[PDB]
């Protein structure tokens, strides 16, 4: 049977979560999204001759530490910390999504990757050596990605996919 891998992408709004979701289900840059609209959307994609089905939580909204949403978050195997590279704030904030998702899987090993999207913009404020020694402080894989001009997209998550594979 097909494996379904269930995939969450979190981070501060504004970060591209959505443009990032909607390059890899539609293969199109979306730059205007709803930045309240939280849903799922379901892709099969052939990462390494197999095709599985993906199914990808685009998280939005306002911070809620309800029993109800941590089981929704813990039905995820695997999360995209997302930040983008010209917002300093945005990177800062990622230690908060990595600590809430240990907390919900109750694992200190859980399948993540840090990615530094708008990649394609000049306005850099974050330096990749820094994104790429918090990844090592983590253990877990750094992507670079653009959601404009799709760097990285199917990098981001099918190196997700790759990391919940071998956790199993
Ligand atoms: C002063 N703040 C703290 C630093 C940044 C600043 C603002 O932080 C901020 N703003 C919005 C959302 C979040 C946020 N943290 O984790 C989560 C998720 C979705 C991540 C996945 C695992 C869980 S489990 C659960 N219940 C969640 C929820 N709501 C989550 N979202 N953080
Ligand atoms: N140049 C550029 N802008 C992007 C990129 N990803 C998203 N954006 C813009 O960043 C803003 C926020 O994007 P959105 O997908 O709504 O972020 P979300 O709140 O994390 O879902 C919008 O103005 C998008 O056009 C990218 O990789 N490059
Ligand atoms: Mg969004």
């Amino acid at each position: 049977g097909m494996t379904e891998y269930k995939l969450v992408v979190v981070g501060a709004g504004g970060v591209g979560k959505s443009a990032l979701t909607i390059q890899l289900i539609q293969n199109h840059f979306v730059d205007e999204y709803d930045p309240t609209i939280e849903d799922s959307y379901r892709k099969q994609v052939v990462i390494d001759g197999e095709t599985c089905l993906l199914d990808i939580l685009d998280t939005a909204g306002q911070e809620e530490y309800s029993a109800m949403r941590d089981q929704y978050m813990r039905t995820g195997e695997g999360f995209l910390c997302v930040f983008a590279i010209n917002n300093t704030k945005s990177f800062e904030d990622i230690h908060h999504y990595r600590e809430q998702i240990k907390r919900v899987k109750d694992s200190e090993d859980v399948p993540m990757v840090l990615v530094g999207n708008k990649s394609d913009l000049p306005s850099r404020t974050v330096d990749t050596k820094q994104a790429q020694d918090l990844a090592r402080s983590y253990g877990i894989p750094f992507i670079e990605t653009s959601a404009k001009t799709r760097q990285g997209v199917d990098d981001a998550f099918y190196t997700l996919v790759r990391e919940i594979r071998k956790h199993k």
